[PDB]
């Protein structure tokens, strides 16, 4: 699977029939159809920078992984009763500034999207166990709006020159990804899925209403990563965003 014409999102259903499921992500959030929910607690993140571990080129994207052996780095509150343990963050982007987010709001496409992913350590013993369970994953989505350079991205962008090609990985330490989140953690929540294969319907989404900034030149650093292995023809990672999927009668709830 990938994002090219032949192996891309429009084709994922052939190998992953859940692609056409009832809880697929991302979605367009229509703000006139959201239900303000009075029971939603504020989101609480508490991350320890010593849990940052490694940055990895996974061919279609790059991942920043965290040590997840204990509750040093956790998400609580919002719609959750359970503590969720941080394990990774990553981005999605598009081939130009005009699109690149996965979620949209009232049909508006942003330039990129940050995913901060967690797994339910109250109910499950591992990411591998949690990843296929309806209540297994909690993911914060942040819409990234092209504008002023974002200095909070600096450690992440500076690291990419060490993982330029598929499979390269490097240590990535002493980093608290709560620094990437917007000042307001006002949010939308809905039940959905992973946004690429295996597309499990295991994610409770927390979509921030406030965007964060990113420059044109910072988005170019993402698109200059290479999907090929070292020594092959260079193939830039131009895009990795999935189109929005049908709500199929899900309710998007608003904290605000
Ligand atoms: O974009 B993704 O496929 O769906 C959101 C959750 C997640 C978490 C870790 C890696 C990938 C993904
Ligand atoms: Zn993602």
């Amino acid at each position: 699977w990938g994002y090219d014409d032949k192996n891309g999102p429009e084709q994922w259903s052939k190998l992953y029939p859940i692609a056409n499921g009832n809880n697929q992500s991302p979605v367009d959030i229509k703000t006139s159809e959201t239900k303000h929910d009075t029971s939603l607690k504020p989101i609480s993140v508490s991350y320890n920078p010593a849990t940052a571990k490694e940055i990895i080129n996974v061919g279609h994207s790059f991942h920043v992984n965290f040590e997840d052996n204990d509750n040093r780095s956790v998400l609580k509150g919002g719609p959750f009763s359970d503590s969720y343990r941080l394990f990774q963050f990553h981005f999605h982007w598009g081939s130009t500034n005009e699109h690149g987010s996965e979620h949209t709001v009232d049909g508006v496409k942003y330039s990129a999207e940050l995913h901060v992913a967690h797994w339910n350590s109250a109910k499950y013993s591992s990411l591998a166990e949690a990843a296929s369970k309806a209540d297994g994953l909690a993911v914060i989505g942040v819409l990234m709006k092209v504008g002023e350079a974002n200095p909070k991205l600096q450690k992440v962008l500076d690291a990419l020159q060490a993982i330029k090609t598929k499979g390269k990985r490097a240590p990535f330490t002493n980093f608290d990804p709560s620094t990437l989140l917007p000042s307001s953690l006002d949010f939308w929540t809905y039940p959905g899925s992973l946004t690429h294969p295996p597309l499990y319907e295991s994610v409770t989404w927390i979509i921030c209403k406030e965007s964060i900034s990113v420059s044109s030149e910072q988005l170019a650093q993402f698109r200059s990563l290479l999907s090929n292995v070292e020594g092959d023809n260079a193939v830039p990672m131009q895009h990795n965003n999935r189109p929005t999927q049908p709500l199929k009668g899900r309710t998007v709830r608003a904290s605000f």
